[PDB]
């Protein structure tokens, strides 16, 4: 590739990548319906690493869970979650399909298309991220959806719906590009083909323009999906752009990034030069090294002082607490709660605990609790993974989606 047209990530530190995989390994034993994440299975299968027989047991439990929750299930499965399960099936070389899951995912897309409306003036009940992910998951199972469904996602890309105040929301843009790439390879939605092929170029160009001087695309956690999109096909400047991203990824791993299992599961494929598009026709005898358990570090003795602020409740709340150095924001919330007259609530997600209430105020429709480093810098990690530094002030703020 003397011309530098292929997006590659060469010469990654072997032990940083091993340790990244070892962070997923313990999660292979968390098999309850409340903790299963099909993206973990996909990410491991597309990676240079494996967990042996634990993978087969994980897939067995995924199958029982998604089969039980088709419309003894406990919580309603979103379209995107079912889509990730479809990706897990392809990672084991299994093909669906009148399949009930295929139909359920198609009807999810129909519901979201209706929410968006004929004038693209509405919004999905979930997100354009889940919309694109669901189109992609159907496509890799060789299943087409109606042009009217695909048109909504094309329109959003064509009208730059995922750029806000000049900043591209890279993850959703990249996911849309992955879906479009799959449609193009099957020649699905052929009446939309010129739009599809241009939109692939638009996504790639917008991703490249979102590259920061440091080398990440948007932010370090959007970079895995951005790299998937760039790796689907060679292009001018991709070699050089992806070498900058390599530098950013290495520095981030050295600095302790990528603790979150969902994020690890998005990064592992691209470190192995694979993407979700490999799930059309995947190698199911891929070369992968067995992971072994990491050794856990000694107890952290130092402490950090962190101020927790909530101004979207009446009366507002502010308290400085101390926790062990390396404790999470969740630990800070727990310490504040222990000190009295502070409460919070969460719900499970495939990314871990999602903050849903603070001081008795539950996020309503189209609202969420945003986590910020004062002043006004949104955190890049959620409560379980963000580790506050001494002297930081963290704000919880209820905002409109
Ligand atoms: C859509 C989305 C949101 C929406 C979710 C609501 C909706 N309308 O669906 C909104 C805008 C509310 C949101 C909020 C946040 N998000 Co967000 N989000 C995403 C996105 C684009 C897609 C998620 C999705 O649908 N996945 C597919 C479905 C099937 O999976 P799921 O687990 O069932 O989806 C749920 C969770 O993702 C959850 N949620 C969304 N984001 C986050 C982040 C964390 C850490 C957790 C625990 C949960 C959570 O909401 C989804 C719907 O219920 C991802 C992109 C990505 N690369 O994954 C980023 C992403 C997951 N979010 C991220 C972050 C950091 C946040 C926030 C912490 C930002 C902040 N500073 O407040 C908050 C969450 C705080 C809290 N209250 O706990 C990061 C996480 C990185 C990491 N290291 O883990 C990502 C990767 C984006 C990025 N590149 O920065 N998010
Ligand atoms: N509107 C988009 C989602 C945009 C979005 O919620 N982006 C959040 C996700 S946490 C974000 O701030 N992303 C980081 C960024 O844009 O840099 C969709 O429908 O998929
Ligand atoms: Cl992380
Ligand atoms: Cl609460």
């Amino acid at each position: 590739d003397d011309k530098g047209e292929f997006c590659v990530i060469p010469k990654m530190d072997g032990q940083l990548v091993e340790k990244l995989g070892q962070r997923l390994l313990p999660w292979m034993d968390r098999l309850s319906s409340e903790q299963l994440n099909p993206s973990i299975y996909v990410g491991l299968r597309l990676s240079s690493m494996q967990a042996g027989t634990k993978e087969n047991l994980y897939l067995h439990n995924l199958k029982l869970h998604y089969q039980q929750c088709l419309l003894g299930c406990q919580t309603k499965i979103s379209g995107g979650s079912l889509a990730l399960y479809l990706l897990a099936l392809r990672a084991n070389c299994e093909l669906l399909g009148g399949d009930r899951m295929v139909s359920q995912l198609k009807w999810f897309l129909e519901d979201e298309k209706k929410a968006i409306g004929h004038h693209h003036e509405g919004h999905p009940h979930t997100s354009y991220y889940q919309y694109g992910l669901s189109i992609l998951a159907l496509c890799v199972h060789r299943k087409r959806v109606h042009d009217s469904v695909v048109g909504k996602l094309l329109y959003a890309v064509e009208h730059d719906y995922f750029t806000y105040q000049g900043h591209l929301s890279v993850d959703t843009e990249a996911m849309a590009g992955l879906a479009f790439t799959c449609l193009e390879r099957f020649n699905f939605n052929s009446d939309l083909r010129p739009r599809i092929t241009t939109a692939i170029e638009t996504v790639r160009e917008k991703i490249l323009k979102a590259q920061a001087p440091e080398g990440y695309f948007g932010n370090i956690y959007s970079t895995p999906l951005a790299l998937q999109m760039l790796m689907t096909s060679p292009g001018v400047g991709l070699g050089p752009a992806c070498l900058k991203a390599r530098k950013s990824l290495l520095l981030s791993l050295q600095d302790g990034a990528f603790q979150n299992p969902m994020m690890i599961s998005q990064l592992l494929p691209v470190l192995n030069h694979k993407t979700y598009l490999n799930l059309i026709s995947p190698d199911c005898q891929a070369p992968r090294v067995m992971l072994v358990p990491a050794t856990e570090d000694p107890v952290h003795l130092s402490e950090v002082s962190v101020t927790l602020k909530v101004s979207s409740v009446l009366p507002p709340y502010e308290r400085t607490v101390s926790v062990f150095a390396g404790a999470s924001l969740e630990d800070v919330l727990n310490r504040a709660r222990d000190l009295g007259e502070f409460t919070y609530g969460t719900q499970a997600s495939l990314s871990g605990p999602y903050l849903t209430s603070v001081l008795g105020k539950e996020a309503g429709d189209r609202e969420y609790w945003q986590l910020l480093r004062v002043p006004d810098t949104p955190l890049l990690q959620g409560i379980a993974d963000y580790k506050p530094k001494n002297g930081e002030t963290i704000e919880l703020r209820l905002v409109k989606m």
